[PDB]
């Protein structure tokens, strides 16, 4: 394994690990990937893992975690802050065929403990999704009453990635994702506190 940070000659393989992941609608653009890793070049990482780009990373700094309220997916490149304390998790994308080594938990504790070392970061924030919502919405529960768990059932794996590492829920962004028809256009802020 090899961590570095994201370079503009790495936007083919960026591409490709994004078309992997994610089905064509929740697909970012060529465009936008570049538009990540040139606007905060020193908080875009790679996970290489026998020569390829196997884990990619994305972040800017934003105000705070406040400044994610009512935010949609596609504009938000404005809260771009670099004098801000708390830093935005854009995306984190593992290969769907390296999942065995755990290299999800691995980029998410790196970018924590790179942010910890930056001066004025407080925060780490981002909007995650559900990923087995549908079955529960068949089901009558609520988004919220699912997203904080309150339905019985074991909480969502793709929110359980950031509250099992220490992160907090901040609240649900209606209307946050549009094309995000699983989570009903939603989108759940986590915070991860770092001190």
């Amino acid at each position: 394994h090899r961590i570095r940070h994201a370079r503009p000659s790495d936007l083919d393989a960026l591409c490709a690990l994004e078309a992997r992941c994610w089905p064509a609608p929740l697909r970012a653009s060529r465009a936008e990937l570049l538009r990540r890793v040139t606007t905060e070049p020193r908080g875009c990482w790679v996970l290489l893992h026998e020569g390829a780009i196997v884990g990619a990373t994305y972040a800017q700094r934003i105000a705070g975690p406040a400044a994610l309220a009512g935010a949609r997916h596609s504009e938000l490149a404005g809260l771009h802050d670099p004098s801000g304390a708390a830093l935005q998790l854009l995306g984190l994308n593992v290969d769907p065929a390296v999942r065995n080594h755990d290299f999800g938990s691995l980029l998410l504790e790196f970018v924590l403990a790179a942010a910890r070392l930056r001066p004025g970061i407080e925060n780490v924030v981002g909007v995650s999704r559900c990923g087995d919502y549908p079955r529960q919405r068949a089901k009558g529960l609520g988004y919220e009453d699912y997203v904080h768990g309150r339905g019985g059932g074991p909480r969502d794996p793709v929110l359980g990635f950031h509250l099992g590492h220490g992160a907090r829920i901040g609240g649900i962004i209606s209307g946050y994702r549009p094309e995000d028809v699983d989570n009903d256009g939603a989108g759940v802020i986590v915070i991860h506190a770092l001190r």
